């Protein structure tokens, strides 16, 4: 066991430098900053004195377990340039403890957290003008862990490489304002299962998700929503976490959303709209088991409000639209305002580019 | 929709050519040959013409879906020597039929699976001189296929790598005949699950795998028990299918696997085994569901004679002793000879060896 230590950064300054991207015209994760974080590690020698240096391609021998066996993780969180032009990252700690989380289940090596996160401060701090001069655009920051073990045993790697992307990402629907997604549902694919991997940030994950993606964008839909069970719990809507808006069997209103019982990934976003929903104290709100048939009988007695996707990349993704047994169930997000998620978007907004101050935030190093 | 063929092969000969290893002291996928199959892929202009050339590190981007959202999969087959002296593969066609599939289910682009198996034995013609001069060693193949997409976007790959690996290897177990394993079964750990990719030879069913079997190791087990369900379905041992040789409940003498519903690899050792024990019909062959209780019920009952996994690293694996909530089941394999086990191994290996004519076997090129 041990750590890279931030004090040890070898930096190597790019002599060309690249024109920044137009925030206006960005399409998510295409573009790359100047420089990138990289950390080697062995079995042997343990952990290498972490280097940032320009972005290059990796040379990966070709029985890395990484391209074999998705020995991998990676991480999602972002860089705001403020109303104050003072650039702040949100709740980065919550990003460093998951990814450590998956490390272990990876049976990657463990890290120093507080030395990640100091590592990345500085990676961006040099990469500072790729963070958007716009309050609708952020620098998205993609940590990623590989297994780089060069033989095709199937074993807990004694090779590995940690390396970080900077990459300028523009507002999640180009045209800035509420885009509402529609969702296949088929139960014939299944995300994540109790004793798998589904509460991980692991490449495995998704790799097995890329078909009912693709068949959802030939029917219409840009997310899938992933059912579970003889009961067809609705868990994830794609790479975001689930939250329904609406009045419960109990006739109460509630913000209910699948719990974290490992099929849930714990996002960073669904934890902050669990703390302000239960901070404003003005609805029940439910960690509970939501089924396709819970919401077609609320559909019915028009007892929904909203749904809505959680995630770093779109922070609230209304839904509008759900294809499920070839009928197309309608949700009243949009005819609802969308109240919640406008309100939600907007305190996480103002949050993130330093409209008001919050424990949430640290400004970079 | 294309493929690359055969005939376009662009062969670059490596200058320096490495000496072979010993074959008495060879660990599984250490040691690679002196030539690597290569074929890029784009959306744009499909399939490039294949290469053989040196064994290199890949120059992959770091944003490569591979490394991020384990867009990849790979396959296991084996050249060998005879004792005629001439180089056969054992059934290259149900690798090519499985790695198509798999590829369509990873969203990989398709190509034609008679242009790869000939680029293949070109490959292995090549490197003809690393299959080991030995009747109990083999060269081990690895095409291997990936997303090398340099975006952070979850989605369908535009670029793609398909290359292969070849690996001389030795005995299953490095002291030549058979050494039992003891299997870790931990039902809080899930290999494959309805809905998933458990029957397709993709990257992540292995990223996720590797968690139980670092425990495995650390209880002196070689192997995982993957068991499934409320009822705890026996379905695989490790990276092999799971037979048992045993008098089944009727009192009929019979072999048992489980069958093709989703959550097991249809392997190539475990179709040849049903189809020679179909053959010889002097016991019941079923394709069912086990559960350890259907297994501790037959053992205290005297009924168990065999259990084995079947796979191309091993052929034929016998199990004596399964650790489970515990305490250490002793299964009687090594007790009852093993008989089948050792017929199934020698009636294979003379096959592969060309002992014995056979439809399974193709002659190099
Ligand atoms: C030292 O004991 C072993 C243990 C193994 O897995 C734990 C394997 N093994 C396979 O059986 C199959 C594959 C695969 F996936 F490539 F087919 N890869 C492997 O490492 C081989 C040996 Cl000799
Ligand atoms: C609107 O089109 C999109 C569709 C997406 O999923 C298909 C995503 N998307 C990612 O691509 C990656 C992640 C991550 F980071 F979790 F992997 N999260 C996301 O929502 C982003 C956009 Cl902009
Ligand atoms: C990343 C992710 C989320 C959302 O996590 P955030 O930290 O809010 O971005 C939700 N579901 C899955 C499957 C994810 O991978
Ligand atoms: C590869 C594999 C097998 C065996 O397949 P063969 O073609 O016989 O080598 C069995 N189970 C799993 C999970 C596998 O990955």
């Amino acid at each position: 066991v041990g750590t890279f230590k931030a004090k040890d950064l070898i930096v190597t300054p790019a002599t060309i430098l690249k024109e920044k991207p137009d925030p206006n015209n960005l399409v998510f994760g295409t573009v790359f900053t100047d420089h990138m974080l990289t950390v080697e590690w062995s079995s042997e020698f343990g952990w290498e004195k972490p280097h940032i240096k320009p972005l290059q391609n990796l040379s990966l021998h070709p029985g890395s377990s990484a391209l074999h066996y998705a020995v991998e993780l990676f991480e999602g969180l972002k860089a705001f340039r403020g109303v104050d032009n003072k650039i702040r990252l949100f709740q980065p700690n919550l990003n460093m403890d998951r990814m450590y989380r998956s490390a272990v289940r990876a049976t990657l090596p463990v890290f120093d957290k507080e030395e990640l996160l100091e590592c990345i401060q500085q990676l961006v701090k040099l990469d500072q003008e790729w963070v958007p001069y716009s309050t609708s655009a952020s620098l998205y920051i993609r940590p990623t862990f590989i297994g780089t073990e060069p033989s095709l045993g199937v074993k807990k790697p004694t090779k590995a490489l940690l390396f970080v992307l900077l990459s300028p990402v523009g507002p999640y629907f180009s045209s800035g304002t509420f885009n509402p997604v529609s969702l296949w549902a088929n139960p014939k694919y299944v995300r994540a299962w109790k004793g798998g991997t589904g509460d991980c940030k692991m490449g495995g994950n998704y790799g097995s998700s890329l078909f009912a993606q693709c068949e959802a964008v030939d029917n219409g839909c840009q997310q899938v929503l992933w059912l579970y069970g003889e009961d067809h719990q609705i868990t994830e809507v794609g790479t975001m976490n689930l939250f329904l808006y609406w009045i419960n069997e109990d006739g109460e209103e509630e913000l209910a959303t699948p719990p974290l019982d490992g099929i849930i990934l714990p996002g960073v976003t669904r934890r902050c709209i669990l703390d302000l929903a239960h901070q404003w104290g003005e609805f029940k709100v439910s960690e509970r088991y939501l089924t396709m048939d819970d919401l077609t009988t609320a559909l019915e007695g028009n007892r929904v409000r909203e749904m809505f996707g959680s995630g770093t990349a779109c922070v609230v993704c209304p839904v509008s639209d759900i294809l499920y047994k070839g009928e197309t169930i309608h949700i009243p997000t949009m005819e609802n305002g969308p109240k919640l998620a406008s309100r939600i978007l907007s305190k996480l907004t103002d949050i993130q580019y330093g409209r008001e101050e919050r424990d949430w935030t640290i400004v970079l190093s």
